[PDB]
């Protein structure tokens, strides 16, 4: 029993972890083989990096340092070329993910990971982390058997205190650029599948009081939604979510006509897994992880 | 910015990750140098499971009923001795990933990172308190026993916990790394419940600094209250009491913020007689009592 906020464990990403240092700039660099990835902002695009040579950039994987024979940029990341490959490097590959899908953030000051913690890319392509200055690079990763995914490069921060970066081939997550200029993140709306998969999670562990005997239809579940700020519902979702239905007997569009009640309605002064709010940082896939115990 | 409930880096304490087989049982176990540590109910039956001795089942147990697993490498055990509620299982080869490490008692109120796992696989990480009433809410299923809570304090892996149990509730039960159980537990299974739980009140103060810090105050009012004061009301909503302990490790936060600790513990007051109204604080709408004033120091 139990439910928690869970990160997959980090130690096949910290292994790749390395400060990068470049005039007064250091922030965290990803080591994989013989190519340190790190944001291009560490240069502060491309007439300040052909006044550069391999020497300006001092990367530190530990106490050691790694000498850069080589620099080139894609879009905001740069890769710095080094003369030895990781030997800590895992199997690896580098995924570009949707709004709604979860990560677990490594986050790291002068290449020294301090922290990890479980996250949302939501709607807006902001991650609500936890970052100061020097995080730069720290990266999000989720593991697939013994395969680290990477999917998340931290840039910047955001007037409101959401997060904005990019995958590992430098492409930002949402509308957003690698400059101090005005940015502002657009408003937020509900992962709704993944309330859905929590809603599932609290049946399996024994929470059934918002249930009722009530079931809807999709289109009907998706006016409501559009109303509370609560992203549509796809019938792709619907099947997503039939694992946990067939486990729980309670039928996806069941558990949206309770969605509905407590949407219309409230908690009224009642919890669910301990939260007085309707979480949406679990996806159906780490609900299923957690309740049957997958290994790494 | 940001507050998230953060654990730290679990490298360090997968790399000491093992499978522990007794006949049918299989757990996990800490491998540190030569050493493995793991629950010594590993040794026990079906027909053990109310009351078992351990002193005579273990005597009966030879080097060779061990079985561990690192990785796909079996080790041989050469020695085995119980400490308390802990086995420890001497091994023929130090682990090279031994990190730097201690074993710590804590105290209620504290936190720490799991790593939980199945068949000596770490599965995941996350942040845990020791709760009042010495339970821990975590999130483990069959197999889970021999996982371990730390803390990391500069290269340092503090180990403070190893899960033995679940109680009937969902919440769970271990000891220190020495086998002493945390709170009155007994590892057998005879009726046993935990006590009633209650929040720890210095950590939504820590919690309440850390809003503060990142830019709420909505909940602040212009009140202060006596220590005294404020726990006849706290005991009330059954929070712990406030010690001046509490008061003067709240300290910093209190200087950093320029809002006096019993100031805080007016806004505290009002929160409770009051709730949120509608509002969340760091994107919660209960009070959060998972980070301790050294969590919030650490994370902001
Ligand atoms: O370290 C940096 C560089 C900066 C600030 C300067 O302006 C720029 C311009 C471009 C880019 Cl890509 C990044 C930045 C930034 O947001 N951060 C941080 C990143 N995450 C959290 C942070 C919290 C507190 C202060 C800073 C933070
Ligand atoms: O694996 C075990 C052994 C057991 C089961 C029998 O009763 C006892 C009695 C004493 C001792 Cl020390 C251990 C146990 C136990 O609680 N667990 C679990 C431990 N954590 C979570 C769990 C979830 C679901 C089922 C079991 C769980």
């Amino acid at each position: 029993s139990g439910f928690r906020k869970m990160a997959f464990p980090s130690g096949k990403v910290e292994g790749c972890m390395v400060q990068v240092t470049c005039g007064t700039t250091t922030l965290n660099g990803l080591w994989l083989d013989d190519v340190v990835y790190c944001p291009r902002h560490v240069i502060c695009y491309e007439d300040l990096l052909i006044r550069k040579s391999n020497h300006n950039f001092l990367v530190q994987a530990g106490n050691v340092q790694l000498r850069v024979i080589g620099h080139s940029m894609q879009n905001c990341v740069l890769k710095l070329k080094v003369d030895t490959a990781n030997p800590k490097t895992p199997k690896y590959k580098f995924v570009r993910i949707q709004p709604g899908q979860t990560f677990s953030v490594l986050a790291c000051y002068n290449g020294s990971p301090s922290g990890v913690y479980q996250c949302a890319m939501r709607p807006n392509f902001t991650i609500k982390g936890s970052f100061l200055n020097g995080s730069c690079g720290s990266v999000g990763f989720n593991i697939d058997y013994d395969c680290v995914s990477f999917c998340y490069m931290h840039h910047m921060e955001l007037p409101t205190g959401v997060h904005a970066g990019t995958d590992l081939e430098g492409n930002f997550y949402g509308p957003f650029v690698d400059r101090q200029t005005a940015q502002a993140a657009g408003t937020d709306t509900t992962i709704t599948v993944n309330v859905l998969a929590w809603l599932y999670a609290a049946v399996i562990n024994g929470d059934r009081w918002f249930l009722n005997r009530f079931t809807t239809t999709l289109n009907d579940f998706n006016l409501v939604a559009m109303k509370y700020n609560y992203e549509p519902l796809t019938q792709d979702h619907v099947d997503i979510l039939g694992p946990l239905s067939a486990q729980t007997g309670i039928a996806v569009l069941d558990m949206c006509a309770s969605l509905k009640e407590l949407l219309q309605n409230g908690m009224n002064g009642r919890t669910i897994l301990g939260s007085a709010l309707l979480e949406d940082e679990f996806t159906p896939f780490d609900v299923v992880r957690q309740c049957s115990g997958v290994t790494f």
